């Protein structure tokens, strides 16, 4: 049986003075031995606060060392953690706590208002007990113990509950296992020229499935994790300069706009090695500036409900593939169900994926969960092309 929690535990084992976690806008820069000490922590002030086994916790927060020994010390306990958009409204907030059934919500001091609107009025949601401001974790984090959870769990036991559906209706709760993070971690570790004491930027929002498992396998892999709470494109560049960034993530967005600042001019960062892309494909004129750079780029296709995990378009392709997803990738398979039913794995229809990343289920949404899966092929929702040397097209 695979354990997040535990994961963190045997690379502070391996790697116990390697650099986990560097945030310099906060001066943090901790140790994978600190980081799961202070997993530890985050475990026997949870338990204190009558987190158990199958708990759901809630994550309201600025990107953080804290978020992420929150959700290790959770994995370790086998609890189950929420994260939440801290940009959304208190009425979306208070459903998805409602939702599920959160019992604890931990909250950073920029949603102390969304918190406070909350508990102010209403009918508000009667399962949280304890409601943890950053002043107070700080405090109760001081008097809690440092020493490893006992606690059988892991495998197929909930870790995750992740929210979605933006159209109607009311967001879905995705839900994800310590085996199927375990998994997207392992596909992309095994996936992409990632080497240990890489020094990967996360840029990203934690609450994001992708930021989720880049954390979990920048610690399977020993990589050394690199914040910037309130991404800043005019200081992207220098951050990556001075921490010696291998590795960053952006939307093609982003990167078209981070070759626009003058610092780009002629930048020397050769440590750099590539950025890894999300969301739309990068066009031919993107691609063609950044690898004047000698930095390429590579991109990929996933859904919450596959934690982050799926196609990639290898770097090697990027022009010849222009507009492609990618390809199937370590671990994870990928194919269409044509409109009669039936699953191919070239043609055209809806793109599926079976893979151990994959989501256990929706929370509580019988029927949603019933459809999404057609023998062991997830339904993406999204129509695409996979032609005859295997590239996925995505269309709608």
């Amino acid at each position: 049986m695979k354990n997040i929690g535990w994961m963190l535990r045997q690379r502070a084992t391996v790697s116990p003075r390697l650099q986990a976690y560097v945030e310099p806008s906060t001066d943090v820069r901790m140790t994978y031995a600190q980081m799961n000490a202070l997993a530890n922590r985050c475990a026997d002030v949870l338990t204190a606060l009558g987190i158990a086994k199958g708990d759901r916790v809630a994550l309201l927060m600025p990107n953080s060392v804290e978020f992420c020994c929150l959700f290790y010390g959770a994995a370790k306990l086998g609890a189950v953690a929420v994260p939440i958009n801290t940009r959304l409204a208190a009425p979306e907030v208070s459903f998805i706590l409602s939702d599920s059934g959160s019992k604890v919500v931990i909250y950073g001091a920029p949603s102390a208002p969304v918190i406070d609107a909350i508990r102010a009025q209403a009918d508000p949601p009667g399962t949280v007990t304890d409601w943890i401001g950053a002043d107070s974790l700080a405090e109760r984090l001081r008097s809690a113990a440092a020493d490893e959870p006992a606690v059988e769990c892991g495998g197929d036991d909930n870790l995750f509950i992740m929210y979605t559906s933006g159209t109607t209706g009311h967001p879905k709760g995705v839900v994800h296992t310590h085996e199927s993070v375990h998994s997207a971690a392992s596909s992309w570790a095994s996936t992409i020229d990632v080497r240990y004491r890489d020094r990967l930027l996360l840029p990203l929002p934690m609450f994001h499935v992708a930021a989720l498992t880049t954390v979990i396998f920048s610690a399977m892999r020993g990589v050394t994790l690199i914040s910037m709470p309130q991404f800043d494109a005019t200081k992207v560049w220098s951050l990556i300069v001075e921490e010696r960034v291998c590795i960053g993530g952006a939307v093609p967005a982003i990167l078209n706009f981070m070759r626009q600042v003058p610092e780009f001019a002629e930048l020397d960062a050769p440590d750099f090695r590539y950025f890894i892309t999300g969301g739309a494909p990068m066009p031919e004129a993107l691609i063609k500036i950044y690898a004047a750079k000698n930095i390429e780029v590579v991109q990929g296709y996933a859904l919450t409900e596959s934690c982050g995990g799926g196609t990639l378009l290898l770097s090697e392709d990027a022009l010849r593939k222009a507009g492609s997803a990618g390809r199937a990738t370590m671990f994870t398979d990928v194919a269409v169900r044509g409109d009669d039913g039936v699953i191919r794995e070239h043609g055209e229809g809806e793109v599926v994926i079976k893979s151990d990343i994959l989501l256990k289920e929706y929370w509580n949404r019988p029927e949603a969960t019933r459809d999404a899966f057609d023998n062991g092929w997830f339904r993406t929702g999204d129509i695409g092309e996979i032609d005859d040397e295997g590239y996925l097209y995505i269309k709608d």
